């Protein structure tokens, strides 16, 4: 296993932690979608100097709150917390 | 400083190791990024049952071999990865 397998196998680990809590075992509601980016990307969120990137990991998570976060949607979302640690490399 | 920014910190790391090796620092050839790939992915790559992943994952890598190729690009690859890593935490 490669440090970058350790890495991918870290983020579904981080993703568990979470969706194991309540309700389905493999999805978080959008409430606790929320908790989690909030604290788990708290320092990435600090220092993301465009904030439509910061509305854009938060978008549509106070609306249709029946509707459930699957990892697929997290994946979405750590796509684009991927691009804003990278920048933050280069800064 | 989490635990989740740090593997993001570590994918990172693990591109720019590739990336800085040759020309552009930011950038990797589809030939470099197919060693990437190959090594970095090496389990991963075994325990995906489906052929068509394998081939999504390398998707467009023989042909043009010398073009470039961003962090961007790698991000996709990263969620391909990822969604792989995924399903096999729940292989019975
Ligand atoms: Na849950
Ligand atoms: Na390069
Ligand atoms: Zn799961
Ligand atoms: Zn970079």
């Amino acid at each position: 296993s490669t440090k970058l397998e350790e890495h991918l196998e870290g983020i579904v680990n981080i993703f568990h932690q979470y969706s194991v809590r309540k309700g389905h075992f493999d999805t978080l509601s959008k409430g606790e979608l929320k908790q989690l980016l909030t604290k788990e990307l708290a320092n990435t969120i600090k220092n993301i100097k465009d904030k439509a990137v910061i509305d854009e990991i938060f978008q549509g998570l106070d609306a249709n709150q029946d509707e459930q976060v699957d990892f697929q949607e997290f994946i979405s979302l750590v796509a684009i917390a991927l691009k804003a640690a990278h920048y933050h490399t280069h800064k």
